[PDB]
């Protein structure tokens, strides 16, 4: 009454994993003919137990398969449940989420003040999915939270009345850049503005 050396099988791939490729190798005993329900992106070996994908996987669509497998010879039916897991691979870039960003904003206002929260998202997982936000050039008048988006003013002050234009240019304009920490890393396609109106307190 044929059956498998374990019950129940646990495999893990990476989300590439090539159309084709072997996920894994099941022999049963007590001759013997295989057959695999449970998705249609795999495949089973009927005479020789290798489990192949049929397709290419995604693992921000499907993660976890179970996939159930029979093997038969008077003839008696042997089961095993197979639980494929797909391991994330950094495969999707981060996307600016509300860009740009359009804000008013009161001169002279003291450190520490809020200006906004940038907002990106991955949506693939763990390192690959964390999002890190940098100011590019370096600009002295904000300050942002490298891991939460926050942005907020610095101890130096914003005047309007400031005749160095590109001192002008970093008051009036933020631009934020933001990388995912897997490897490779992977940017948004572009940074992402924040456009400032700067007021008096007339
Ligand atoms: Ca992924
Ligand atoms: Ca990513
Ligand atoms: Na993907």
């Amino acid at each position: 009454p044929p059956t498998f050396s374990k019950p129940a099988y646990f495999v893990s791939v990476l989300e590439n994993i090539m159309a084709g490729a072997t996920v894994l190798f099941l022999n049963a005993t007590d001759s013997i003919i295989y057959s695999l329900e449970g998705s249609s992106q795999f495949r089973i070996n009927a005479r020789s137990g290798e489990i192949t994908t049929t397709s290419l996987l995604d693992r921000e669509t499907k993660s976890e398969y179970i996939l159930i497998v029979r093997a038969v010879d008077n003839q008696k039916t042997g089961i095993a449940t197979v639980n494929v897991t797909l391991l994330d691979i950094n495969d999707n870039h981060p996307t600016w989420k509300d860009a740009p960003y359009y804000i008013n904003l009161v001169e002279m206002t003291p450190p520490d003040s809020d200006v906004t929260t940038v907002v990106a998202v991955d949506p693939d997982l763990g390192e690959n999915g964390t999002l890190v936000y940098s100011i590019h050039p370096p600009n002295k008048f904000y300050s942002l939270n490298s891991t939460t988006g926050k942005i907020r003013t610095t101890h130096v002050m914003l005047d309007r009345e400031n005749p160095d234009p590109v001192e002008a240019e970093l008051m009036r304009k933020i631009i934020v850049s933001v990388t995912d920490c897997g490897r490779p890393p992977l940017k948004a396609t572009s940074s992402a503005t924040v456009f400032v109106n700067l007021l008096d307190l007339n």
